[PDB]
């Protein structure tokens, strides 16, 4: 699972998303162990989307961050995934978050690094419950496009929700 | 964060630790990308402790797994850390996990692999809020000695509850 309310200041930010709703990037645990320009290429993508973004982040502030995007050292990932404004989930593709993504039926953009992460996202994509990015090159536009598909094209939400 | 209750099945288990209480190993997101013997070493340290242990895990069941230790592909880490029966948190030391442990008063053993994790754990260690393992060599007994100290010496708790 059941989802509990969010902290006030965070609820306030989610509610400011009107009918566009929210994107959650959690955990982004391996972003700090990548180049400043990767975080940038991503922040560039997140910025150009009408959704508010809550991005689970600890390192240096990306200098492409949007006014849509807020960086938090800790997020209630699960509480957010259960929010009625959540449209998409961004994750490395650790099994834990994909279980919560499935539970609450929130379709995903994967950004894997290690085989574990690649094969988990490959699986959800084969089930049309996610799109994936990077490994092979990546442009902001590649992520941006991935993000507008899953958010706006309702088939990805049908597909994740046939898994729960 | 607040902690909502666990799933009934996970509550039966947690309650089966009586006056020993529980250890949470979550997420251990990188356990999948290290050798089988690594898991078998850790499992051998977890088995040697009267606590029940919930380990967030998604590969090949370790063959030195204890009867006290159960593997789960997903955990409600935050609800577990909340639970009044929790004694110790084992984590790679990512920022997110150290935030819930601070919030809830749960001392930690870090098993860090990256710099952000090596730093976060070194801070916690110096606050007297955690011990740390691996990097340099690593034997089961190092992880056991660490565990018993944090579970049993009430100082490590006292220190983490000054941080919250």
């Amino acid at each position: 699972k059941p989802a509990k309310p969010l902290p006030k200041e965070m609820e306030e930010f989610v509610q400011s998303s009107g009918e566009n709703g929210i994107v959650v990037f959690s955990l982004g645990s391996m972003i700090s162990n990548m180049s400043e320009e990767s975080a940038n290429m991503i922040a560039s993508a997140l910025a150009q989307i009408p959704q508010k973004v809550l991005w689970r982040f600890d390192g240096k502030k990306p200098n492409t961050l949007g006014s849509n995007t807020r960086l938090y050292k800790w997020l209630p990932q699960n509480d957010l995934l259960g929010h009625p404004k959540t449209k998409a989930f961004i994750t490395h593709g650790g099994t834990n978050g994909i279980y919560e993504a499935i539970y609450h039926g929130i379709p995903m953009v994967g950004i894997p690094l290690f085989a574990d992460q690649h094969d988990n996202i490959a699986h959800m994509k084969a089930k049309g419950a996610a799109l994936s990015v990077d490994i092979r090159t990546m442009s902001s536009r590649d992520l941006l496009n991935a993000l507008k598909s899953v958010i706006n094209d309702p088939i990805y939400k049908e597909n994740i929700m046939k898994l729960s």
